[PDB]
């Protein structure tokens, strides 16, 4: 379980997405450290410019790799379901405009972690931050919180994304999340806790595709 995550892991990222109809693939690669909490990531859309702005499939595109200090160790359902791994799903609510659905499934393919994505995107305004790409390229930090949920041997969370907009205001994205083991056997069901979050996002200047480079740090507390 957590015995696969004293190293650094290499991860693959796949996300098929639909958007309104417009369709793209987000194909990611890079490693994860889950001693420090870190995530280093190259992502491209191998299907030319994204119909979406990057920074509002940053939450889909692996907190498996989350630092849980010792005395929470206890509380880590995301590795103990491990290499079996999970299913993770979520609504996001963009607020005055459309909603993501989005299901991954998230385990072990030999000595890589690989995070497999639908997503489906639905009644986006037009001219609104997401479809205008008014959204601007950065990200802020949060906290995740978790809840047990004992009826599906698995877990919930809720959080609010902030996103920064062109114009200096912020557009909400409400987060209702589920995560459920893929395999049989125990898993660990915690306390009711948080992930703090941060993360930077930047471009490749020598990538001509279009894509995004991440370094995420996330540490659990509130125990
Ligand atoms: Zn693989």
């Amino acid at each position: 379980g957590e015995e696969l995550f004293t190293g650094v892991v290499p991860i693959l990222i796949e996300l098929d997405g639909d958007v309104n109809g417009h369709k793209f693939f987000v194909r990611g690669e890079g490693e994860g450290d889950a001693t420090i909490g870190k995530l280093s990531l190259k992502f491209i859309a191998t299907t030319g410019k994204l119909p979406v702005p990057w920074p509002t499939l940053v939450t889909t595109l692996v907190q498996a790799f989350s630092r849980y200090p010792d005395h929470m160790k206890r509380h880590d359902f995301f590795k103990s379901a491990m290499p079996e791994g999970y299913v993770q799903e979520r609504t996001i609510y963009f607020k005055d405009d459309g909603t993501y659905k989005t299901r991954a499934e998230v385990k072990f393919c030999g000595d890589h972690l690989v995070n497999r994505i639908e997503l489906k995107g639905i009644d986006f305004k037009e001219d609104g931050n997401i479809l205008g790409h008014k959204l601007e390229y950065n990200f802020n930090s949060h906290k995740v919180y978790i809840t047990a949920d004992k009826q599906n041997n698995g877990i919930k969370a809720n959080f609010t994304i902030r996103h920064n907009v062109e114009d200096g205001s912020v557009q909400l994205a409400d987060h209702y999340q589920q995560n459920t083991p893929i395999g049989d056997g125990p898993v660990d069901l915690p306390d009711d806790h948080y992930l703090s979050t941060q993360t930077i996002l930047s471009k490749d200047l020598n990538e001509k595709r279009d894509h995004m480079v991440l370094l995420e740090y996330v540490t659990a507390a509130g125990i």
